[PDB]
């Protein structure tokens, strides 16, 4: 599913990544945006062998098991495929795993390079929260 920014934001606010960790809403839009273009399909391969799978391009190394990265170590114990559904869970629930992790949100390459530092309150603007 592609959401739009607006129900994004609403959805993300209900699985209660506002504020999580210290890191207010703006910045998971902004992440979503960049990272997926707000497609829950989205995949991605990278150099390494390992794929990053969903709205927040959660890496197979490390996160999910996908059956064809060796040697990951799976720390968020679901499928890699969970991270491609239209519902948000588990995307939601393995991000608050990565993001209490030690790096915080720079995980996120797209928002590193892309988010940290913006206005990133503009991504909710004219949204009903
Ligand atoms: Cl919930
Ligand atoms: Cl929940
Ligand atoms: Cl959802
Ligand atoms: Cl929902
Ligand atoms: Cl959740
Ligand atoms: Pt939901
Ligand atoms: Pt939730």
């Amino acid at each position: 599913k592609v959401f739009g920014r607006c129900e994004l934001a609403a959805a993300m606010k209900r699985h209660g990544l506002d504020n999580y960790r210290g890191y207010s809403l703006g910045n998971w839009v902004c992440a979503a945006k960049f990272e997926s273009n707000f497609n829950t399909q989205a995949t991605n391969r990278n150099t390494d062998g390992s794929t990053d799978y969903g709205i927040l391009q959660i890496n197979s190394r490390w996160w999910c098991n996908d059956g064809r990265t060796p040697g990951s170590r799976n720390l968020c114990n679901i499928p890699c495929s969970a991270l491609l559904s239209s519902d948000i869970t588990a995307s939601v629930n393995c991000a608050k795993k990565i993001v209490s992790d030690g790096n915080g949100m720079n995980a996120w390459v797209a928002w590193r390079n892309r988010c940290k530092g913006t206005d990133v309150q503009a991504w909710i603007r004219g949204c009903r929260l």
